[PDB]
């Protein structure tokens, strides 16, 4: 099964490649945001939303990958290759799960429409060469 | 965050551990079942069901886990500890994902309520002595 | 004080005295069954049912017996007498707790009248000699004779 | 399971921890009271009350503990560790059981609300320093 975790909502992994890899907050920051805003809903026994479902599954997935790598890292006595493997983990899995979290937390806080329009506008911005690029980048906000 | 992946569906890790660990089919068999029965819907851009959402996320998680494990095995050089880690990932995470895929596939196929009643019935059955229980193990079936 | 724990529920020990030890699952199996089927209700602050209240007391004192016997065995040093004491408990109090947990779980599941009818019929069966009774005992189950769910 | 035997009624082990361990009467006295006051109700075929149910289960299970401990002490070697076993069983199980019996008898007799208010008031009393602690410790009473 070649599944895209975003088209079920209205995006794709190539619409989120508009945002660089250095754009997405840390997994810690995003988990803290979730615990702050939607912890009751995530711990709830109800299908509050597909975003909640996917976010629960994503959180559990990350916990499981961390468990595995930690158990492996303790077993390993070589720190060189230990940093190698944790860098692989961070880069690949960490980036995809940072996008997954960002997308869902944002679609919950601001809206899927706003999030997709933001992706488009940020693609425009980051495509625009810097000499003609405004400094006031677009940003998701509930304020003027 | 203390999330139960089944509470939003009316079940619990305690209810799915109520069954033996050698009861749940292989993850390969379950992924084949999915590719056969619900591929067109999992690859669809629709919130067809929370079961579909959770199944997509679980498949992606299994993919990430297998990717990491294969990568570290290819970068390692000892089948001994390689078999150690594969046995660990199996016994620990493969069981969770067997439970998850079984739950969701069986739900989509038969019914959430039928699946839960099957869980409790099979648990009571396998816990009851043979001489005082029905002789044939319970089984889910679409055939009347 | 000559109390019967089932008289309050319409049964007696003379009615469950026929069911052999071979009939009741292990205490661990019954406790798991309870934890899975009625844990929300057994940890609930509500008098959900006399069966729930009796079940809560049975689980609490069985744990107490277990603590006692474990501490005793730990303080002992002869594994032979340790086996002897664990056999005494599993034969005397284990059977009684199995009776009790089974009665209450089965009542909650099926029905008091159903469980009592099953006890009557099982007594009829087990009192009957094997040369004259059917070989397959009567059965109390949530399933039909087919064990196939749809 | 994390079962609390007082939660169905409204108390907890934190609320009864207010009362010390030296407060609860002996199991003999409590069973004497239980007999005298509710023998015909505990021996009856009726769910007269959840307190009655719990009290029945409690008396039978205490008897099961007593049979076990008697058999063990008979099989044991020396009075030293025999009395050590007696001390342990008392300290732990007898304490828990007289807690339970006291709670249920006192409720059945005076009122669950009365018993909870009594626990609160006794906590107040036992937390009060002795210089300002009345000697008239709280007590459950009808008249």
């Amino acid at each position: 099964m070649d599944i895209d975790p975003y088209k079920e909502f209205g995006a794709t992994v190539e619409l989120l490649s508009f945002l660089p890899s250095d754009f997405f907050p840390s997994v810690r920051d995003l988990l803290d945001t979730a615990s702050a805003l939607y912890r009751e809903a995530l711990e709830s026994p109800e299908h509050c939303s597909p975003h909640h479902t996917a976010l629960r599954q994503a959180i559990l997935c990350w916990g499981e990958l961390m468990t595995l790598a930690t158990w492996v890292g303790v077993n390993l006595e070589d720190p060189a290759s230990r940093d190698l493997v944790v860098s692989y983990v961070n880069t690949n899995m960490g980036l995809k799960f940072r996008q997954l979290l960002w997308f869902h937390i944002s679609c919950l806080t601001f809206g899927r429409e706003t999030v997709i329009e933001y992706l488009v506008s940020f693609g425009v911005w980051i495509r625009t060469p810097p000499a003609y690029r405004p400094p006031n980048a677009p940003i998701l906000s509930t304020l003027p």
